[PDB]
């Protein structure tokens, strides 16, 4: 075997995807979460999936009104939970609720209480960060695409999370194969990106922007992407709405 930074060299253009990005979608970086503790982080990013910004923002308010404490949460079951997320709107509310009731209920039996704090601890250097990873995957229901959010937003841990928008544009790029699955492309990222917490949240954060409002699933705006130059897909999409 080898390494997919080896199977896949990322481009001669690479840098100037990432500063191109920043500079374009990202000039000015947005902060990162700095909740009072990890978990609130985990569930306001399980809010966030599959959903739209006001809703999981409109639910994160009324959730943690409703539970000041996460005590509260756990002690009103998924039933309560459910109730609670669907009145702020937004679908899914039975799903969301088993698996945030699910993770409390663990945290309580088998780690001594609501609170993920002891992830701030493991070391800041290599075997650190997986160790927080693989404590986050060890959570009920919670799969790598979250893991990497956590880790990025809000343990300051440089993971490199890489959304549905961002991985379709990086098969418009060309910068992985049309086959990987989006583990797969996480894991290239991680192997090519720049080691460093800043760069990757802001290629995350910048990314996300690009993917969703300028390389749009159907109708991406090509002429108006400041990746045009180097992109494959470019002229078939032009070309295309002529
Ligand atoms: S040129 Fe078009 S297809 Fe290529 S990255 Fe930009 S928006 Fe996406
Ligand atoms: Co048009």
């Amino acid at each position: 075997s080898r390494p997919l930074s080896e199977q896949n060299p990322p481009p001669v253009w690479f840098g100037e995807y990432l500063s191109r990005l920043r500079d374009t979608y990202a000039p000015e970086l947005p902060p990162p979460r700095q909740f009072p503790d990890p978990l609130g982080g985990l569930i306001r990013t399980i809010l966030s999936q599959q959903n739209t910004r006001r809703v999981a923002q409109r639910q994160w308010e009324v959730l943690t009104a409703t539970y000041p404490q996460w005590e509260a949460a756990l002690l009103d079951g998924p039933d309560g939970i459910e109730a609670t997320l669907k009145s702020a709107g937004g679908g899914l509310s039975r799903m969301k609720a088993d698996y945030i009731y699910g993770i409390l209920a663990h945290l309580q039996e088998h780690h001594g209480g609501l609170s993920l704090r002891f992830l701030r601890e493991f070391p800041h250097t290599p075997e650190g960060h997986e160790q927080a990873r693989q404590a986050l995957a060890a959570l009920p229901g919670v799969g790598h695409k979250t893991v990497a959010l956590v880790l990025l937003f809000d343990l300051r841990r440089p993971a490199m999370p890489v959304d549905g928008n961002m991985e379709r544009a990086a098969k418009r790029l060309e910068l992985v194969p049309a086959a990987w699955n989006s583990h797969k492309v996480e894991r290239w990222y991680a192997e090519v990106m720049p080691a460093d917490w800043e760069t990757r949240f802001a290629l995350h954060i910048s990314g996300v922007r690009h993917g969703r409002d300028t390389c749009r699933s159907k109708h991406p705006l090509c002429p108006q992407c400041p990746l045009r130059e180097f992109c494959p897909s470019a002229s078939i999409f032009e070309l295309g709405e002529a």
